[PDB]
């Protein structure tokens, strides 16, 4: 698969959310947004992968600094 990295997630943004963010883009094999160990909480940071790098390629490019949730992400490979 190829994976694009979700940097300065709003503290709301969930799996789900980014999950659905990127739908547009592509055919998606998953979604996660990391968590805090101790609080659980979001640790501002998730990924999603795609099925096909195209998809993934224009989803870095066309996502990245979007406002999503109450912060404007950050885009980029990841592996």
């Amino acid at each position: 698969h190829f994976h694009v990295f979700v940097g300065d997630l709003s503290p709301e943004i969930t799996t789900a959310a980014i999950a659905a963010a990127f739908a547009p883009f592509g055919r998606i094999s998953d979604a996660r947004v990391v968590k805090d160990m101790a609080t659980g909480k979001s640790k501002g940071y998730g990924f999603v992968s795609f099925f096909n790098k195209w998809d993934a390629e224009n989803a870095i490019q066309q996502m990245g600094g979007q406002w999503l949730g109450g912060r404007q992400i950050r885009t980029n490979w990841a592996t």
